[PDB]
């Protein structure tokens, strides 16, 4: 399936297929991102879908 | 008077009394501030009312 949270697929270890986290720094009056962690690359500044 | 845009007062040169500008950097998906210019100090990182 392809849901509202992107593609969903379960491999042989029952995780989701491609997890990724958006590193937020809280310094202003709003949560700004400062990059993105992915399973594939890890600590990118681009969106993790381009990799 | 004290309006919605703070205090308002006109000196002998017909300006407003204390002008100040919020330097915006446009790098994310939103305009973040990176400091504040004031007449009083000029290029502070604190709000210009504290000075
Ligand atoms: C998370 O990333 C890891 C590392 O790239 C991947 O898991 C490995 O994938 C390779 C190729 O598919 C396999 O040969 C390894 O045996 C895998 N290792 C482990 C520990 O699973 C995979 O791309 C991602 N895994 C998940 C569950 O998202
Ligand atoms: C903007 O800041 C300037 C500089 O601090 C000030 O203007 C001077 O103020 C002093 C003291 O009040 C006077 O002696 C000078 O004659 C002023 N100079 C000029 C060119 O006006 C003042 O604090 C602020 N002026 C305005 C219009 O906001």
């Amino acid at each position: 399936h392809t849901g509202v949270t992107g593609p969903i697929q379960f491999d042989s270890d029952r995780n989701r297929v491609n997890p990724a986290y958006e590193v937020l720094n809280l310094e202003g009056t709003a949560p700004r991102t400062v990059g993105y962690w992915s399973n594939h690359s890890g600590l990118s500044v681009v969106h993790p879908e381009t990799l």
